């Protein structure tokens, strides 16, 4: 009773290989991520590796629920999906510039993350649903560190946030409007991940420092 199209059809399948490509391939993104990101930040490596190490768990929780879909997931297709960010992130990373890399992978994909998670959970097999379910408690019960670290270090960071957030933002919308064919058919409306995303975002970018104004106009930016 949970979605239009049942979950053994071939149309909830070809959908699901594809959603569940996205979602493993950017765990196994922030697995890497977090542990360049702790080459740039050294004295807060093992903190970096247990977030990796937690990302890496969750990635195998995932690749399980295609499993138990009976379904194999289009990797490629998530490849070319996350291009854009992962290119950012490895271009930041490789001028050093940690901030851009922290608001790129602990701020956006997080909060893009957590909105899908949370939207897929009502809509989930039963076995789907206990995993992300768990993924989301994770995440819950550990410190968000990049928004930690930019939060410390706000007021000489802020000009490289805004930066960064001009140039990285506008991706996320072009990678949801990707999405949404594919979100729909498991039940995901995109206004749902929208809201999820920028009330989360927003969240995130008033932690830090930015005013109710700075945030209108920058989670706003692109769309």
């Amino acid at each position: 009773v949970r979605t239009e199209f049942d979950y053994s059809s071939e149309i909830y399948k070809d959908a699901y290989s594809r959603i569940n490509a996205i979602v493993i391939e950017g765990e196994q993104e922030a697995y890497s991520n977090y542990l360049q990101m702790a080459e740039l930040l050294p004295e807060d490596k093992e903190e970096l590796t247990r977030l990796a190490k937690m990302e890496n768990r969750h990635k195998k929780g995932f690749q399980a629920c295609g499993n138990n879909l009976q379904v194999n997931p289009d990797m490629p297709y998530a490849q070319e999906f996350f291009a854009g960010l992962h290119g950012n992130f490895q271009h930041a990373f490789s001028e050093g510039k940690v901030v851009t890399c922290l608001l790129i992978q602990a701020l956006i994909i997080e909060a893009f993350a957590i909105a899908a998670y949370n939207i897929y959970i009502p809509v989930a097999d039963d076995f789907a649903r206990k995993i992300t379910e768990g993924v989301v408690k994770d995440e819950y019960t550990h410190l968000n560190y990049g928004e930690e670290w930019l939060k410390a270090n706000f007021a000489t960071a802020k000009e490289e946030l805004e930066q960064a957030n001009k140039e990285n933002l506008p991706l996320v919308w072009k990678m949801l409007n990707q999405v949404q064919g594919d979100a729909k058919v498991l039940g995901m409306e995109k206004e749902a991940l929208v809201e999820d995303f920028m009330i989360s975002y927003g969240e995130a970018l008033s932690n830090i420092g930015f005013s109710t104004r700075e945030i209108m106009r920058m989670s706003s930016y692109g769309l």
